[PDB]
């Protein structure tokens, strides 16, 4: 098989290691209460939550993200980052996106300096802003609420405390062209077995497919299921329906969960990830 090192980034179990459409894949303590928490090792491209009018990045009542801090934590800027770290070397020069992973994981969760509870994410590459999410809860459907790849997303990465500083050579992001994932079999790439077919009218259309039926740490209201659904104010691993293969020419979404281990090259197929940007293509 000589597909091995190519198509290492696409074992998602393996590189990602948590849920896609909820990730709440580890739990830590707070001020002598666990909570549910996202650990996902990759960058989640494209994903935001859907709330009503108010749109999640809107701070949080005192929206999803931080409240104005003083001095001001999120949103901030990929060049205000950068300089707010300056004295530190092992994090001033990360990219944008582990930057914010790492920016986010340095606020003190509810004046617990003992706690290993980390808050997630969201960069958004069009103001190259990263916003602190506040609350790390993803779906509730008090707000009601579920994640998803809206087309207003797109330039948004959903991003765990555990994004790693390599995510750019071990994780998924562009679609590729040309390209239907596979299973390597008797020194030749073969279809999936077993695919569960839906249409789809664009790329897009297809990773929103694929991302709702991906891995999730949350199945789908007391303080019980509150925390349940990660609220602080049943893991995946990464086990899921994960891959998707389109059909440009009949507009069809193929998608699965086992692991592709190589590609056929067809024309008229591109290939893609829950995980993946849902319309940059390669």
């Amino acid at each position: 098989n000589p597909w091995t090192e190519y198509m290492a980034k696409y074992d998602i179990e393996e590189v990602h290691g948590s849920g896609i459409r909820v990730d709440l894949g580890e739990d830590a303590e707070v001020a002598g209460t666990q909570y549910r928490l996202p650990s996902g090792k990759c960058p989640v491209f494209g994903k935001g939550i859907i709330i009503s009018n108010t749109t999640f990045l809107t701070p949080v009542a005192t929206g999803f993200a931080f409240p104005p801090t003083e001095p001001l934590m999120s949103p901030m800027t990929l060049d205000e980052m950068r300089h707010f770290y300056k004295d530190n070397k092992y994090v001033k020069n990360l990219d944008e996106l582990t930057l914010c992973s790492r920016h986010a994981g340095n606020m003190i969760p509810d004046n617990d300096k003992n706690s290993n509870y980390k808050y997630p994410a969201v960069y958004d590459d069009k103001d190259k802003k990263c916003h602190i999410l506040y609350i790390a809860a993803q779906e509730n459907n008090m707000f009601c609420f579920r994640p998803a790849k809206d087309i207003s997303f797109q330039n948004y990465t959903y991003l765990s405390k555990n994004v790693v500083d390599n995510w750019e050579k071990v994780c998924p992001r562009k679609n590729l062209q040309n390209a239907k994932f596979g299973l390597w079999v008797d020194g030749n790439c073969e279809d999936i077995p077993h695919v569960n077919e839906f249409p789809a009218i664009d790329l897009f259309e297809c990773n929103k497919l694929v991302f709702e039926l991906s891995a999730s740490d949350q199945p789908k209201l007391t303080d019980y299921e509150k925390i349940k659904e990660g609220f602080k104010n049943y893991k995946s691993h990464g086990k899921g329906y994960n891959w998707g293969n389109y059909n440009t020419e009949t507009q069809k979404c193929e998608i699965f969960n086992v692991k592709p281990t190589c590609l056929i090259n067809n024309s008229s197929y591109i290939a893609t990830t829950a995980l993946s940007h849902p319309i940059e293509v390669e």
